[PDB]
């Protein structure tokens, strides 16, 4: 069987999934590539029951039939309207500690934990407790709503692929205000095609210019 | 008490919805604003039932219980993979019987009709036929599968908000290859906040330099 399934989730087709995609595909012509979207948790039963063999996402879910390697963290920014205090503060940066009192429009709507567990984590980490929540579908949803008035949002950085009118992109500069990307097979060997899909991560990474951590893939 | 309930369909917050929504807040600093996300198809029940009082579609349902307003149509485009043959003419631009040997990913997923609906309709009306078609879920899932080079899709004009490596947008020539969004309405409205969107789209629209859209 010359087919790889890959499951991901659809935001990370804003960041370099499609690059590395397209460089796979060119280094194996003969190979079949289905792609599944689908968010990081039910990755897990799709890894475990064969309906994909390598997964994508946006953290790690811990379970004994899988496992984990960290790919890369991305910065978090915080997405506002252009006329927002906040953006004074676009080339510069802001805190956690700037956001709590201002409406967060957090996400995905899908079953916990997901991207979103790790952002209200954060702020817990610190003492710090936002006083308005609102959960959206996905992201560029709330972008779009940011950009209508409806409040802000804390954004992995892959997402100013997205631009639209009077939406912009601050900084945050807690240096944990950063979200994981992850890839997840079964808990067995590689196949020679998941190690290859390992290799075509690292080159896409190495032509970005990223410095590897020790033991990488 | 007050609120107003506006239905919009998600991709158009890729285009000038969301700073007509600004600007229309900006004026009504006592009116509580609710936003919704539904297909077209949602939007005119929604509109029937009384849950939403305007809805921002991309296509009309004729129904006697709903007005609608052809506020502007937008040009649709290529998405292709910058290394696509169909990007050696992106100045000039294509016609729709280029596309017909090509996989063409059409979006969104949702209840039929929808913008994929019209897309179909356009190669239909001049007899043709598509021969590889895929359906993906909304135009961000098109967006980057054009991208990681699985094929090419149809998408309007606005959606160039989205900006990907080795995606490039190609403009169709065809004068109906557009796609039109539509401001939708119960049969009877004549609140005075509706009378002000209508109001508030149309100073966006002569700002753009756009043709001011219909008449109350
Ligand atoms: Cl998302
Ligand atoms: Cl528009
Ligand atoms: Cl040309």
């Amino acid at each position: 069987e010359k087919t790889i399934r890959i499951g991901f989730v659809g935001s990370l087709l804003f960041g370099l999934l499609p690059r590395i995609i397209h460089l796979y595909r060119q280094a194996h012509p003969n190979l079949r590539i289905e792609l599944y979207e689908m968010g990081t948790k039910a990755q897990t039963e799709a890894l475990k029951e064969g309906r994909i063999d390598a997964g994508f996402g946006r953290l790690k879910i811990s379970d004994p039939a899988i496992k984990h390697s960290l790919l890369r963290n991305e910065r978090l920014m915080v997405a506002v309207h252009a006329s927002h205090p906040l953006n004074q503060m676009k080339d510069k940066g802001v805190h956690l500690n700037d956001l709590i009192d201002e409406k967060i429009l957090l996400y995905p709507s899908s079953p916990k934990p997901n991207f979103s567990t790790h952002v209200m984590n954060i702020f817990s980490d610190h003492g710090l407790e936002p006083t308005k929540i609102n959960e959206v579908r996905e992201v560029q949803l709330a972008l779009g709503l940011v950009a209508a008035g409806e409040g802000i949002s804390l954004v992995p950085a892959s997402t100013q692929s997205i631009q639209l009118f009077n939406l912009s992109y601050v900084p945050l500069l807690d240096p944990d205000a950063i979200t994981p990307i992850y890839i997840a097979v079964r808990n067995m060997e590689e196949s020679t095609y998941i190690y290859s899909l390992y290799e075509t991560i690292r080159q896409i990474y190495a032509y970005e210019g990223f410095t590897e951590p020790p033991n990488w893939l």
